[PDB]
């Protein structure tokens, strides 16, 4: 009945309505004039033409080695480059946030309220004929025969970029400070209000749960010594909250910042490695600074860790991603000169993409053991039994599985694959091609031209009819890859600005904040601005190990 | 004990530890270096030659009223002087904010945790060794001598810019939206966590009490009607919590937004008038909008009172305060090419510089009436007695009193001003001149130099003993008035850029947001660009009164 269920407006105008059966577009500053902003002014046809499309983009960044490999060693070139990135991606991204699973019309209820995932596109609103707004049936296809068809893993797909199972796990680690769904409330609400990188999942969301957590001399934070090895402290010594089966036994139930990091030895295997950095930075700090109590040796370290975190993910996280010849930057400066908003608010959209479980293995092969999930699954024994350094050792050489290109998902983990279609229409996603349009890419005009291929499209085209009506989800992991790549085109435009937004969003990347000073100093600023996961593992690591996101 | 102890770094560099006895300057882009930040750069020194003075400026703004008859008739001009007064001013705040009244060195903390009021200054340490850092004696003064000696009023002494109760009503009714000091916790922390223009004063903190005052039809906020008028409901009602001394009669204890605004009728007033404006901005929506459902009425409304608030404060309200003869201007769109954080978080020094009570008169006049403080505080009846349109027309006449130039606090409220203070050092605030170089202001050199006459600066000096020992708060109370206005140079200084800040960092004022999309169209954004105090007065008030920040 919402005159704007068409999603009539384009261009990011704004549709409102104007009447029960008429509605108006709002094309300010769209660069596009008319009823549905559709015309473009005059130096809006000039950028159109001078503007390369990403697929040519992307090719340049992963094509011509050679002159890469000068203008990564022309330091005024490569900021020069990385400024362009960073600025380029981030006027993709509201900020201030706009919408959200509530309200498809800005309100303060939307602006203000933390609990809620902000929403890159509004919902499609409740009374529209379809669940896309007008256009499909009444009723989307079974999700049960989406996933079957088109995502279940047949026989394993092994990423051609080389991504490994440290890189599968630094995801995962990394990503659910920020990703943690309030199942209480419902999809479209977060638990973790910091809305970014504050790693609430070392330190915990809550004053509370950090004070348990922490030591309080020289900074630290709690552990225990097993056979030797520094490991998080229990659940029973600590009293924080932890999600364990009731079938652990006490001395296993590890007590780290994020509640749900028992599940995994995987993440078990990070949480330690960043705890034990954190003990590390407060020694550091320590001996520069003697006249230091407790809480500035915590807070300070707390900071760089942050900074570590930020660094590790442009360089070494995101470089390998990306497959560029490039070489990104960490580089808070290369904004200042820049319009550019120090905040940001994690997108429900950008939650739904990085659902990355395909990079899963069928089995975890630690040194000669090769576990299945069952096994795999809330048991730190194998943390315990075989320890980090051959964890890092076993989880370099391992390989993950492609995410792009369909058909990869574990069995394993179907119902999650299947949570993911569910809830994104339970949240009233507007479909893959206005998301496409959001983002500045071109429509789908087939299910092949999604594909690349005939089988998984023809498929698709049996169960949704229009390429229009096709949903965003199982779109990203049935998506034709890049060439020999672990995406398609749509994750990675979709992607990277919220990424970078929220990483460069972060306080610490602001003027008042990047300074020596805030770190305790030059020795703490450097310990930021030299971090790889290299060093992050050699330092913490028994035996300082090789790694890589990359199988070698 | 602590070597920062002396806030030995001038300019903004930030001092930080380096051993028991040791410290160091940071001093990246101060614009100086050395030691102590001290030391200018070439391109620095130039700079502070072409800058002129602030109370030049301040002359030129108030003077040449035929010029500036010219210049606020040419649009481009206004624009561009307004741009300018905008940007000038907000590089003074740090943002994203830094410290509190617990952290004086940069910390995650004192970022993420919203409770806290910021701090354009950070505490003194708690191991040095004088209040003020090194200087002055092991304790300050008998703050009971200061308020005796230099704050309180003996005769009534009248606002040189004919400031009338209109205007004192406004300030505290609009302020306190966000000054909301949580004394459970401390004078450092706030219960207002929008820490701006919100309107929780009117809508309420939290969705509960927010629920609770609201209609649920057409938009609207709940009211009676009394004697044919229009008044916020009763606490019996809606069971929103007021405070209210336990003899005020159920039907005459008001529920609003905020708490406390029961407390002085000339708080109520504003709420009465803010209540029928949001309901009328309904009545105008809803004509416009008849497909539009009661939360979107109420949100859209709410979007536009904000509108119509920021637009009062900055070209009625700032207007008067200023004695400009330049017409002050609220525009976002003069932000838009202009590097700027839309967030803000609320200063406590703001809130210190800001009770205003020596604008508070001996009687408050209403008609034939004189009521005494004790007549006045917590009784409605005077409100219901006289009437809305009676409460304008007298308190329009009223005038109220000077702030700055000394000795004006009103004895009824003694204990609000002696609190200031305490609460101040309690807070660990920082001398005057800290302050006032914070602000890129001359240190004083005396108590003369401060207070621009001999017996209050004598009595001081004897309290004090040293200049540079003085106090912030007792300092705006007793400084030298620019000519015949109401406040002295630190009061404008600091306040103009905590409040430019506060108002132009609102999300509305974002591009995404200022648009006429928002505000339900081209009739809803009509409303706040064409705002005014009379205009709020005579389309919410019985018989359209005259009114004005003014005397007349
Ligand atoms: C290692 C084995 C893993 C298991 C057993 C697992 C399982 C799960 C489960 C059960 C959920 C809840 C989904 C729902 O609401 O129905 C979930 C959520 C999620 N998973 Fe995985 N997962 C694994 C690895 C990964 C990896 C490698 C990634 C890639 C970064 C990932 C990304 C996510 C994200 C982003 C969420 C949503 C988090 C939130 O909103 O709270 N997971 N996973
Ligand atoms: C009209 C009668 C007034 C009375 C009886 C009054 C009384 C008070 C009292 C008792 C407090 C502190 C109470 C507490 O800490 O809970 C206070 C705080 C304050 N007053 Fe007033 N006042 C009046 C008018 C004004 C006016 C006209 C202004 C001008 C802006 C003003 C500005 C402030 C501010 C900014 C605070 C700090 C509030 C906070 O942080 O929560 N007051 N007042
Ligand atoms: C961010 O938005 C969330 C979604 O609106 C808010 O969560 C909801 O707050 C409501 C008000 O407290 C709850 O409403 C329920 O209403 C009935 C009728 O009064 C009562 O019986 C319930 O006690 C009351 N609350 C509950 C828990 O039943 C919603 O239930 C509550 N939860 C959800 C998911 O809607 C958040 O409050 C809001 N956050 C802030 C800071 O405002
Ligand atoms: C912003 O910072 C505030 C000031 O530090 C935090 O407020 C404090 O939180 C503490 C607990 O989280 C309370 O401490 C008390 O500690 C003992 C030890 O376990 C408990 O028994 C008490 O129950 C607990 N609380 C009380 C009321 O006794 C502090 O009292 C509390 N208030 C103050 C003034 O410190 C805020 O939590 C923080 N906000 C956020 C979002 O983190
Ligand atoms: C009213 C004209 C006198 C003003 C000068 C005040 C000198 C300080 O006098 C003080 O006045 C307070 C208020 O009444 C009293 O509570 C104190 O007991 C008294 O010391
Ligand atoms: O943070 C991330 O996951 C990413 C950040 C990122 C950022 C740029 Cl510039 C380019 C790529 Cl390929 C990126 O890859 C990913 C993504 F976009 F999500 F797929
Ligand atoms: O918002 C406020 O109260 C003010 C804002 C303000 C803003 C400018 Cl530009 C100039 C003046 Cl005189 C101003 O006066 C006051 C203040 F600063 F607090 F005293
Ligand atoms: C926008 O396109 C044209 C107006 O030029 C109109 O025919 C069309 O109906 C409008 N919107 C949609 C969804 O078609
Ligand atoms: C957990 O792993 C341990 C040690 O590798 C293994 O002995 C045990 O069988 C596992 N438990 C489960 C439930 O698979
Ligand atoms: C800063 O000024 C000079 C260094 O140039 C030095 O004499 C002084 O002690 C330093 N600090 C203070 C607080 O004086
Ligand atoms: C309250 O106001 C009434 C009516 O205007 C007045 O007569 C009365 O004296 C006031 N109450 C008190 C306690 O002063």
């Amino acid at each position: 009945a919402n005159p704007c269920c068409s999603n009539p407006c384009q261009n990011r105008g704004e549709c409102m309505s104007t009447g029960f059966d008429q509605y108006k577009c709002d094309c300010t500053r769209t660069g596009f004039y008319g009823e549905n902003c559709t015309t473009p002014e005059f130096l809006t046809r000039i950028k159109l033409l001078l503007k390369p499309t990403p697929n040519t983009v992307h090719y340049i960044l992963t094509h011509f080695k050679g002159v890469w490999n000068i203008v990564n060693n022309i330091p005024f070139l490569r900021s020069l480059i990385m400024k362009y990135v960073l600025t380029s991606r981030s006027y993709l991204i509201d900020s201030p946030p706009t919408y959200n699973v509530h309200y498809g019309y800005k309100s303060w209820e939307a602006f203000s309220n933390l609990s809620y995932y902000t929403r890159a596109l509004p919902p499609v609103a409740d009374d529209c004929p379809t669940p896309m707004g007008v256009k499909g049936n009444k009723e989307l296809p079974d999700s049960k025969e989406v996933l079957e068809k088109v995502l279940l893993r047949r026989e394993f797909i092994p990423d051609p970029q080389g991504s490994n199972m440290m890189f599968a796990f630094f995801a995962q680690h990394f990503t659910h400070q920020f990703f943690k769904t309030d199942h209480k409330r419902g999809p479209g609400f977060t638990r973790g209000l910091g809305h970014g990188v504050d790693l609430n999942h070392i330190y915990g969301e809550t004053l509370d749960r950090q004070h348990k957590l922490r030591l309080f001399k020289d900074g630290k934070l709690k552990y225990q010594v097993i056979g030797g090895e520094v490991y998080p402290p229990t659940v029973k010594d600590t009293q924080v909250e932890m999600i364990y089966p009731p079938h652990i036994p006490e001395n296993l139930q590890f007590a780290v910042g994020q509640e749900v990091f028992g599940l995994v030895p995987g993440l078990m295997m990070y949480a330690t490695i960043w705890l034990r950095e954190h003990n590390r930075v407060c020694d550091i700090l320590k001996q520069e600074h003697p006249e230091w109590g407790d809480e500035q040796l915590f807070q300070t370290s707390r900071l760089i860790l942050i900074g570590e975190t930020i660094k590790i993910v442009i360089e070494d996280y995101v470089q390998h991603l990306s497959g560029y010849h490039f070489k990104l930057k960490f580089d808070p400066e290369l904004l200042f000169n820049q319009q550019f908003q120090y905040q940001n608010r994690i997108a429900s959209e950008f939650n739904t993409l990085y659902h990355w479980h395909p990079l899963l293995p069928d089995t975890f092969n630690i040194e000669d053991q090769e576990y299945s999930f069952k096994q795999f699954l809330y048991n730190n024994s194998i943390l315990l039994e075989h320890g980090l350094t051959q964890f890092v050792e076993s989880f370099t050489r391992q390989i993950a599985g492609r995410v792009a290109g369909g058909r990869n998902v574990p069995i394993a983990v179907q119902a999650v694959a299947k949570a993911s279609i569910d809830q994104s229409r339970e949240m009233k996603y507007q479909s893959l091609n206005e998301y496409r349009k959001r983002f500045s890419l071109k429509p789908y005009t087939s299910f092949e031209e999604l594909t690349g291929e005939k089988e998984m499209a023809a498929e698709l085209k049996a169960l949704y009819s229009d390429i229009d009506v096709m949903e965003l989800y199982p779109a990203l992991l049935v998506e034709k890859p890049r060439p020999d790549a672990i995406f398609g085109e749509t994750m990675v435009e979709l992607g990277a600005p919220f990424s970078l937004k929220g990483l460069m969003g972060n306080p610490i990347c602001s003027p008042q904040y990047w300074k020596p000073s805030t770190f305790g100093g030059e020795v703490g600023f450097k310990i930021i601005n030299t971090a790889s996961i290299q060093s992050l593992i050699c330092n913490n690591v028994k035996g300082c190990p090789f790694t890589s996101f990359n199988v070698q």
